[PDB]
């Protein structure tokens, strides 16, 4: 709403409106519609074909204000647009189209050709957000109208399966509205209005949006199975690849604290290729999905070793010991976060 329209867009948006309307009825001509006083599309007749003046004026202002809304959305999404040259407005180049195949209205639709114009990948990402916003507008309007999502379409109960997020929308509708708004942007460029799409802004939510404040769950064996001497081994399998830590913990490990933050646990974070005990040090490489991590402790000479898919992991130096020396204490139990 707060978007203000620059004077040249104010000059140009009306002719964009009726030019894309003539285009738009050319699309329904491709679909096979013909002009008729009746509204029913099933009998192939629809009065949207004729020019804007003889169009139902409520459909006319609907099309006009949706054109303005689309260009204001272009403005609001941070995509600046300039004027290429006065030649783009001076020229009125036209494709020849047979009158019988064209509409009844005298004003002949076809704009400057699509082949001459080129659409950049940034420009296509732009019309992606345009289709997103158009779908949101349609959904919000029907929601104030009272319509509600339903798997089976029901006009009587105002239930429509198309009231879904655009990422979840059906590919047919996505491609249809994508191409319509794409061709609208194509005409915008054809009138010599080069819109400079801003570069994609790198924003990562980092998966942190977990349900409730629970950030990680720690799984450990019972404190009674603590080992105080000998050689021990167990395997940890990574179904996914992500923020996990595996290793050995003392009976006093706190469930709320992360493994390796304090002295109670000795862990290996392969997601960052990071070893953890009272801090983080670089050790080993990163795992992928399906990798099996072998955790070995020798509690006679107080060493710990890790293997990823069989090969022994190494720290920055050539040493194979994740933790070279540590006290016996109360023992160690397998643990994973
Ligand atoms: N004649 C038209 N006038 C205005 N918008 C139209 C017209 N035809 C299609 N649209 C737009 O394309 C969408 C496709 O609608 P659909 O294929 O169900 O046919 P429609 O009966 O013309 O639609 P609607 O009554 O919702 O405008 C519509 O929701 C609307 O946004």
């Amino acid at each position: 709403s707060q978007i203000v329209l620059p004077p040249h867009l104010e000059r140009i948006r009306e002719k964009l409106a009726e030019n894309i309307h003539e285009l738009w009825v050319m699309n329904k001509i491709e679909l096979g519609w013909q002009y008729g006083p009746v509204r029913d599309d099933n009998k192939r007749q629809h009065p949207c074909l004729v020019e804007f003046s003889k169009l139902p004026e409520q459909e006319r202002n609907y099309n006009l204000q949706m054109s303005l809304e689309t260009l204001k959305t272009l403005l609001a999404l941070g995509c600046h647009v300039g004027i290429s040259d006065e030649h783009a407005e001076d020229k009125v180049k036209k494709m020849k189209l047979p009158k019988n195949y064209q509409l009844t209205s005298g004003y002949k639709p076809a704009p400057m050709d699509l082949s001459f114009i080129k659409l950049t990948p940034s420009q296509e990402a732009m019309v992606d957000k345009l289709a997103e916003n158009a779908h949101n507008v349609w959904a919000r309007d029907r929601i104030r109208q009272g319509w509600t999502y339903g798997i089976q379409q029901d006009v009587k109960n105002r239930r429509n399966p198309r009231l879904v997020p655009y990422t979840l929308l059906d590919d047919r509708t996505k491609k249809s509205n994508k191409d319509s708004l794409r061709e609208a942007v194509r005409t915008l460029l054809g009138y010599g209005y080069n819109l400079e799409a801003p570069d994609q802004d790198h924003a990562a939510r980092a998966e942190v949006c977990s349900g409730t404040g629970e950030r990680f769950r720690i799984f450990r064996a019972e404190k009674t199975y603590a080992v105080k001497a000998g050689r021990w081994y167990f395997e940890f399998e990574t179904v996914t690849a992500g923020d996990m830590r595996v290793g050995w913990s003392r009976p006093g490990c706190q469930p709320d604290q992360e493994l390796g933050s304090d002295e109670r646990a000795f862990a290996f974070d392969g997601f960052k290729a990071q070893r953890w005990h009272q801090g983080n040090e670089h050790y080993g490489r990163s795992w992928q999905a399906g990798d099996v991590v072998g955790c070995m402790v020798d509690m006679n000479e107080h060493t710990m070793m890790f293997t990823l898919n069989g090969e022994i992991l190494l720290d920055d130096s050539g040493s194979e010991l994740a933790f070279k020396d540590f006290d016996v204490g109360d023992g160690f139990i397998p643990v994973c976060s």
